[PDB]
């Protein structure tokens, strides 16, 4: 039952604080290796990199998970790089986001679950690093093609027991439709992660998915715009409002259901030039933010000790562990 | 008299008889490297390219130019490896496709213009080889980020002096707004080819484009799913226009007075992943002759339909010869 990571296999144990929905680098497929002045250099891009893990090592992280698919530009080898230096473990990732090319968006059901499990029971490329998460992502009513990838995500978590984490437009109730094609493939809720589900008020939403055994994805606290580029994105809500969904699902007793992480980014190529530098202006602290942050603000409003370190250690390394239930 | 090859700098006169658009494999950014086994196996892919190439080097073919851009899945490494295995020079490409990822369609006019450069200047990631050719792409009429990536090509090619070229969905005569958009900028007009334009029986626009000084590319002579009306994916993408028609458009630019405006290819591939599954398969049903369909079959049925053999010794070996060449 032991979790894959971009250095080699771990136990349950040795997981930690883990940050469930984080980048190295928010890209596409091969623009890093294309185009490397971009971010600078790669070697900046590698600097930056281990200087904010080693931030959220020692604000208490020990492993992160690296949502980033194929088309969002994820590079092992720079995750390897990282890691290595860091001494902070990356759990790659496999799966599709909402920027696949004609090669992988032209391809069945039965192709891209070949895919999917080439990168989580062969590994990654060339690199032997094998995948212990699936990205999947939906942005309002599933596309014909969306649905086939959360089918492919599905059946792919089925045969190797890695679990499957989703992007969600979740003020338009996507989870719920995520579920159903989820449940219908026959994977185990206790297997998916809804993501991106603080970007909504609605509890009658996350606690009818968390009741039914799914993790909730209270995933981008950090993310607030309090100029048109950083507020599309951001969002209006601030980081207190996102962290005061932790609280309220702690509060309808589906303490055990929940993921917190920043979905933070060193790298970010995928959306206007100047981002990244607007994002570091509005938290300075990076992937550090939940530690430094939003547990301090947790504590401080009434939520133990003994239930934050299970929503960021059990919670997390019970998610990873492979099974089917 | 000097380009540059995945293998390095050549001389002109070395490049022989050259097809102007191929590709070595028809994919995406990352894709081959992400899942080989699509295509069997990297080694797979690199063997049949290899015989495929050679088999074309037999049949007199000396240069291709891989028109495969970042987004087509251009892996210069693999066009290096089966370039040197068969002994056929390969020109590789920079420019911008139909299927850029969100990292390409958000930047500016400027940055795209330096990614360019890059490629073409500098190197083509961290192998050192440089680019000698600007792919660009419309579908109809263009969206404004296809405009952009026009006015960028026009621009790296006016640093450098090497030519740009095409895709066109030539039915809805898109060389016009190109070449529009490409002298905009002050790009002459002999530094452009109009690609896929076999896929058009309109003279009056490909003479016209032809008189302005544009190469014309009558590039995908093979491409053809007459026989197979039964596949939807197959006729939807090889037409159904015969081999015949495509090449008597090489006739009748001739004999309209522009012989040194052609460029001919066969828009072949040896790997495709960027559409149905099995259509690689159906490809090579269609076009056994791969790469080798040009000097085979398409020269001597000119040559039968009057062409003399120095006029397509002309378009097979100057024309490219005068395009490729920086200026
Ligand atoms: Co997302
Ligand atoms: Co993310
Ligand atoms: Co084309
Ligand atoms: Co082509």
């Amino acid at each position: 039952d032991r979790i894959n990571t971009v250095r080699g296999p771990i136990t349950i144990s040795e997981a930690g604080f883990t940050l469930t929905h984080e980048h190295i680098c928010g890209s596409s497929a091969g623009f890093l290796r294309a185009w490397p002045e971009f971010f600078g250099s790669r070697k900046a891009l590698v600097e930056k990199a281990v200087r904010g893990l080693r931030r959220a090592r020692a604000a208490g992280v020990r492993t992160i998970v690296d949502v980033s698919t194929f088309d969002i530009g994820r590079d092992v080898s720079l995750l390897a790089e990282v890691s290595r230096a860091a001494d902070v473990h990356i759990v790659a990732a496999t799966g599709l986001w909402f920027d696949p090319p004609l090669s992988m968006r032209l391809r069945s059901v039965e192709e891209l679950t070949q895919f999917f499990l080439r990168e989580i029971q062969y590994g990654i490329e060339d690199t032997g690093i094998r995948a212990g998460i699936i990205k999947v992502a939906t942005t309002g009513k599933a596309t014909p093609f969306q649905e086939l990838v959360l089918r492919a995500a599905a059946r792919a978590s089925l045969a190797t027991g890695v679990p499957v984490t989703t992007h969600t437009a979740a003020s338009q109730r996507d989870g719920e439709q995520q579920a159903a094609i989820f449940e219908s493939e026959g994977l185990s809720p206790s297997r998916v992660c809804i993501g991106h589900s603080d970007d909504t008020d609605d509890l009658s939403y996350l606690t009818a998915l968390a009741a039914r055994g799914y993790l909730i994805g209270l995933d981008g606290i950090p993310w607030s715009a309090i100029n048109a580029s950083a507020s599309a994105l951001l969002g209006n809500r601030s980081w207190q409002t996102r962290a005061l969904l932790i609280k309220a699902l702690i509060d309808q007793g589906y303490m055990k259901q929940i993921l917190v992480s920043n979905d933070w980014t060193f790298g970010f190529s995928s959306y206007v030039t100047n981002i990244m530098d607007v994002m570091d202006r509005v938290n300075p602290d990076g992937m550090a933010f939940i530690p430094l942050r939003v547990i301090p603000f947790l504590r401080e409003k009434g939520v133990p000790q003994e239930t934050l370190a299970g929503i960021t250690v059990t919670n997390p390394a019970r998610f990873l562990s492979p099974t089917l239930r």
